[PDB]
């Protein structure tokens, strides 16, 4: 009928786990990265596959060149062997495309939560039941379509939230420093461009979930300088105005997308001096 889709935020679950088990001062190889790439996908793969969810969809983080959001804010989103890890791990995505039987959402200046936002949605419409494997609370957004469920790899639980829509708004009003996204009560680029002397104005509560629970009243609860910021915001945050360029980009490189036959895995794993896994292709 309609097969089940797991969609994970591999770069996010693949550096957390690296940051955790790769000891600090110590430098990173892209032995130890492949193992770890690996083993995280197979522990994942099998708690998806095993929950109905079996095609697995691999979205990376890519900003080589940027975030296509920059077009509309360049303020946008401007110890550990980090070089050591993306140098590898770089290298072993590049081997996922090549022999893992996934697919594997690469474009630059494209975000992997670009990739689930909007596949998210496009299968969720065509009838199949989606997993979305992140602790990335952002997508709560997306809790709204059906047959959308949510785990969090880390702490092994699901994630369940409505109140969604206050909490993208809260972001979407106040912003979200991670990113540079700054609040409404502010210019765009407070926090590229901030002074020392300021800080940034409060939003009541009351006004946010107004707001949220009926956005036309953005009009009317915001000034125009307010307002202003609001419809930047927008593309920042909620997904749903991710440009449909983007989105059909997204797609398209979906549909196009040759997977490797199931072949080339075992003379990978044995090519990559990886023989203790041979034997657990099974759950690739």
């Amino acid at each position: 009928y309609k097969e089940g889709i797991c969609l994970i935020d591999f770069s996010q679950i693949a550096l957390s786990t690296a940051l955790v088990n790769f000891p600090d001062k110590e430098k990173i190889n892209l032995s130890m990265v492949r193992h770890l790439i690996l083993n995280s996908i197979k522990f994942n793969v099998k708690k998806a596959k095993t929950l109905g969810y079996t095609k697995i969809v691999l979205c990376i983080d890519n900003a080589k060149s940027g975030y296509w959001r920059r077009d509309f804010a360049y303020y946008y989103k401007k110890t550990w062997d980090w070089e050591g890890y993306f140098e590898s791990s770089h290298k072993v995505i590049d081997e996922l495309k090549a022999y893992m039987p996934y697919i594997v959402m690469d474009i630059d200046k494209y975000e992997a939560n670009d990739h689930i936002a909007v596949l998210v949605k496009k299968f969720s419409l065509e009838g199949h039941k989606i997993l979305i494997i992140s602790s990335d609370g952002d997508f709560t957004q997306l809790h709204k379509y059906p047959n959308v469920k949510q785990w969090s790899p880390m702490h092994k639980k699901w994630v369940k939230i409505g109140s969604a829509e206050i909490d993208c708004m809260t972001k979407i009003l106040k912003g979200d420093k991670k990113d540079n996204v700054a609040s409404v009560k502010v210019r765009s680029d407070f926090w590229f461009t901030r002074v020392e002397g300021e800080r940034t104005p409060s939003m009541k509560t009351s006004i946010v979930e107004a707001i949220a629970n009926d956005r036309e009243q953005a009009k009317v609860l915001l000034t125009e300088s307010e307002y202003n910021r609001y419809k930047e915001n927008l593309v920042l945050i909620d997904f749903d105005y991710i440009p449909d360029n983007i989105a059909s980009n997204i797609v398209n490189y979906y549909n196009s997308y040759k997977l490797p036959p199931r072949g080339k895995i075992y003379s990978y794993f044995v090519k990559a001096g990886l023989s203790k896994l041979t034997n657990s292709i099974n759950e690739f």
